[PDB]
């Protein structure tokens, strides 16, 4: 709704990283529903689970229907072929949806939604107010502008001693890290195992008469395509992900100085956010600076001094 | 619209919970109808009515050509498969709707909907009027904090008498808990009766020549696997409302307890409201404790008073 | 619009039960449009027109191929598989339709559309104005207060003489009643009639060279269960709209007596109304009570007297 | 926009058989697109270019493969099927288009569409004052009434030159009347043409061997059923716009004589329209009366003398 | 979004055939990627590269498997088959989408784009202005009108030197009127280049054994249907750009002639407007005259005479 | 939003060719999922691993079922087909896709997006005074645009300090150059590689038992189509980029040369930009001169002089 102004960069690589992982997960899906199909044919000659490799060239005779070699092309399908090959684009998908739910789990709880939405709106109150810019370079304006300055006190009172949103920014961005890490972990190692050829020994004698078959997966080229895809756009996710959890790990985002703001607008008395606002003006100062410059006249009482002597006289 | 204030977090979770068991409903229902087939061989040799199983090979002869295969497919698929495999889909699809409308009768039904949408108007009114900003710490103003005074006065004359809000939630999330027992009841019951390979005797031998055959469900495994999906997702959603229901049955939502605020406004006459709108306050404190900060001095005699008062000066 | 409030809650369980059923339609008929198939075979043995059911096993070689067994499927679907196996999808989704249409011609149809909005809207604009608050517990607001008892005045007499809102929508529902006798009484009739087995006996001899044929319609159970589950609903659909008609008969809602508002506020001067008035007041009722409570204002000589006594003063 | 002011009762039955005859037309465009197939065989025994009909019994072997059948079936497609069979849709999506740009050329040609959105913008304007309930039963109103009133003088001296709209809506509907005489002229004398049992002899004999064949259609009686509906749509359509033509051909809708409003609203000094206004007030009383009831008071001597009266005093 | 006053009636029924031409090229595409394929079989007395056409009947035996007769219908569908057959489709796309491109680059282009944005936004103030009914037939009033009349002079010299608007609306008309001649010059001589029976003499020996092939394309019928309705909808395009040519040509859009207005008006004094801004008045006036006529009271030195005597009286 | 001010004419084309770039990309993509498949015929007589190419004709029997020649399809094009020939459609995506989040990188990264919203508001609101006209020609209109003087101070201050637009308007140029000159450098090199006729010879003589194939790509004719469109249409994409680059690198962006307007607007005391907003006052004075026109009123010494007496007088 009103959550566009409070996100950074990092969280906007991060969404056409997660949008583009769902369309090649979808992608893969409709493909392996589609087809992922295998065609077998048996070995005539073998030694030992392997195939032996034993006028004119005339083709080789197997008496085998149609519904045989299908009912063997699902059977060495099933048995004999690795689950990855299988199931990764659910397991693509299944992925995408966790980042995204993890993404958007901070917006959508309500107890931090409620305190976003009262932060957002007091910061448009403050943007809007045209005494800011006779606060920095009569008397109506002096009733809205103490409105705002007793409501931004009101504000102020209400979320200091709050230690909730830089808690749950932090789980957030750890689990985030640690699935990353996990999925690396496993996919690079099981991603060999897809291949466009396979050899199943199944022993059904009784149905079709062979033992060993030659079987051929034929998406196995595109879907090794679309795994070292998926594996090189995780890695970039992950390094932005590790950049991010740096940054906010190194900053000390539970505390705000103000000094470089009062030495510019000569208010000597402006005091220090302590946590759980700070924090959150700390993501909106990454936004841009400015705003949080704008929002430096509404916490003076020197300002507010000057304010209810111009509505006195 | 405005309702997001009117769903707590365990009433969003449900939500998304029940879009994932669509979508995967309506996956396995597309695929079902798009193959659901199966491939059956007969065996020449007969043991038990189960198959016997006993220079260079050669494949096996049947004498049968592909429309009697397709005959013996469909005649093995209606009659020895069990018809939790056919009809999981379908199945989940079904409790899926009759979780969402049974989540949705409490908004749908117009003799709650109209008491919910004027408390919605009554709350944005009171969160709107600039006159808390003076009473937490001029004339016209006042007119209109008199209106609203009056107004949420008989309001509050209206809804005390009824009761229907809070037993219709009642008799919500109890048939939602009794829902989820006997899905989880049945489903892990018949989930392990879907496999992949299955043997069926139909009596068809002035048709094919044979008596029994040995079947191939290719889609088996991955049915499972929706299945055990849907099982562990059905246990989130049950603990979930396990959790809702116990904190309205422990929490006793009826009456209401104030004084917890009146000590720190400092409005010592406020009133105890009885039912079904002490238990809709509760529901907007779960949200977010503010808006019943903000409705405290909208029902005290003391602040009728006061504006008396002033529109007096 | 905001013609939610204009319709009753059996106006809603209808409008879900419609969709419902048109999305059950839409669904057998894309199952129909898709498969649309049977799987026939020959009968080497025939008694009374019925298979005779007469040194491994070995196959029954029919000598057919497979465009004898296209052309025996096609005629054995026309000639012998019964037409209420094939155009349910079709006969429902036209009954859907119908229905729809029946429920929505009393408000796309302007005669009365005409009268149903600028009812509508003379409500909204009387539950809007803030001098019922007054009247229920400056000369400006008196003077749209005149207006408005003005144009309520000339909405009395002008709707006060007319029967075709009510006559309209006793007649949809009448209709309606006789639509769900007539699908239940043929319904449950046919319904017996799809099966998987069937047996044809088409005479072509000249083309295949067998007599009688032993057929399979692999989609019967589906269709059966469809079936099934639109026979309850449309009897779920009939309990509705015999309760919603036994109201209608019963109340005898031509006239309103409005005796209990007048005595509660204690305004003894206010009559009654004719009809076509009554209906749709009563229809607000049904609603919530509120609607017309705050109506009661409106109609009165002594609030015409307050009304014009704080005009002169 | 907010035309549907500007359309009687019968432009909105035409507006939904229009849609249902697009849907009926899309179906059978997409099920035509999909199978239309038709499977032939050939008949051993022909006497006067017709299929004579001349221990266990066996099939009839006509020594031909497969892709031979599908030329067959091609040729016997292409050359002896009706072309009324093939086409039907694609007619019908045709004819129901004509009928949509027919039925909208009367608003998207500018000419006309202009004068009708500034008649509509009066129109509201007009219904939209409060000095019409005075006008039936304080100087800025009446100065805004004044140039209201200039507004409709204006708007009178303009559109009474014109006769465009009126002339435009016979070219419309007559057309509207010859196309369904061309429509019900042709397609039932060509709908029992198409048909299931259909024989074909396309001399081939250097590809095949055999001269005649007999053919099968599947697809014709449901094509059949669809003809039957659109039939019977044509009908319900037709007779629609004949009712409308002969009433507007009857009522003389050039002038309007308007003694039978002001013979009881007791404005004696108001004028007959001449043409191209007369017939747009006729339309919008057949939306609803009361409308040019609240227009006939901003055209009358006495109601400007009235006016400026009020404004003196 | 208010654009649509800049069209004439001819660039209407420009849009909705190039919507239609759209819709039919989709369709014959969507098609031609669906099916078109053709059915080849070789025949076996040969002469002049064709065939000869030289106890009961039987088939002709060719020996030739499933997988020949695709690769010779592939082959004999790319070489021999003309190539206005195959993407005829995709070419009416390419034409339809040029079509549209210089339809639309009057409007998307910055320089034009600007000039119409300022003209539509001039003549909507001076619709809405209501100086000119008194014109025709306080002191605030008068004094943005004053300011409107000489943003109204600033915009006569800033448009009084261009060309480019009508430079631009010449060119267009005039490259799709050579486009509609390239088109009929082309389609019309290629279009009898497709029928259902064609030869082909392909010369692959080895792999079959046969010489020459007859084949069976079975889309030439509905192709030619396709074809003959885009060329009558081409024509029916090239009509209406040959009336606007000649309207361009004829009419001298450069100046306006503007007196029509000014002994209407008794307005003795008014400017000619000479290039790029009468061809915009031109282009209204096609719209309504009525644009024009409330444009002379904001261009004559008498209009802002009296003005300026009423803001002193 | 209305933030296509800021696209110029070569903005607009590039987006154009872009949308088209993806549709074609698509649709090569979907045909190529759909079938790219490829039929393929064994050779009996072979010379160097090629085929030798040696009363009616018979057809060539080679003894294979339907499966092996899948088979042997199906490895055939998975050894001994070109890359490029398979995805080409997921190449082209790639490159749109890289395109246009090069494109919009310049709107979706915050540093300066911040800077142009902020940026066009104060246009917007500049273009939006009344005071404008005055200047180039009561006291309120005087402290709104002192305020606005005010405003557009604080944006001069601030935003002439950064280069951070201008770099990566450079950056985002200089790399679409570049993936220009890799396209074409690689696309058209590569194009030969796409035919219709493929020798394989892959060596799989144990499982069919000829050793050489000749097989036939029914696809390599479009797919050449689509990519010669494809380099037509970064061809021209490239000539857009490289003619935008050449301005830029050019006409000396980075400073305005202010002096050519206040002769003419006798506005003597007016400055020229230094840095990075002379870039975003080019970059809308290519869009239209006017918004730069009423740029000088409010940033002279001259102007705030004259407010000033206007507002003391
Ligand atoms: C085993 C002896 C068969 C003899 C036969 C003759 C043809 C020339 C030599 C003998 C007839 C036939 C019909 C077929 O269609 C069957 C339809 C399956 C396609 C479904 C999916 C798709 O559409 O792909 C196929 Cl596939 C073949 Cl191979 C053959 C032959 O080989």
């Amino acid at each position: 709704p009103a959550y566009r102004i409070l996100k950074p960069w990092w969280d906007v690589f991060t969404d056409y990283i997660s949008i583009v992982m769902l369309m090649i997960a979808v992608f893969g899906g409709t493909l392996q529903v589609t087809q992922d199909k295998m065609i077998c044919l048996p070995c005539k000659w073998v030694t030992k689970d392997s195939c032996n490799d034993s006028t004119g060239p005339t083709g080789i005779k197997y008496d085998l229907d149609r519904h045989q070699y299908n009912y063997v092309d699902a059977v060495c399908y099933e048995n004999r072929l690795h689950w990855f090959a299988k199931y990764f684009p659910y397991l693509v998908l299944l992925h995408t949806l966790i980042f995204l739910a993890c993404s958007n789990f901070w917006f959508k709880f309500p107890r931090t939604s409620s305190k976003l939405e009262h932060f957002v709106s007091i910061l448009l109150k403050c943007f809007d107010s045209p005494w800011t810019t006779r606060a920095l370079s009569d008397k109506k304006e002096g009733e809205q502008a103490k409105a705002l300055f007793e409501k931004v006190k009101k504000f102020r009172t209400h979320v200091e001693e709050g230690d909730i949103v830089y808690r749950l920014y932090m789980r957030q961005t750890i689990i985030k890290v640690i699935k990353f890490a996990l999925i690396i972990c496993y996919t690079v190692y099981y991603v060999h195992n897809i291949k466009f050829d396979v050899d199943c020994t199944v022993d059904i004698e009784s149905l079709t008469g062979y033992r060993t078959y030659r079987c051929a997966h034929p998406l196995a080229t595109l879907f090794k395509i679309l795994a070292s895809f998926y594996i090189s756009l995780v890695i970039f996710y992950g390094l932005i992900c590790m950049y991010t959890l740096w940054w906010m790990l190194r900053r000390s985002l539970k505390k705000y100085s103000f000094e470089s703001i009062r030495e510019e607008s000569s208010y000597s008395d402006i005091p220090d956010v302590k946590n759980d606002f700070a924090f959150m003006l700390h993501l909106i100062d990454q936004y841009d600076p400015l705003y949080s410059k704008r929002f430096a006249v509404f916490l003076s009482e020197v300002s507010e001094n000057k304010l209810r002597q111009l509505n006195l006289n």
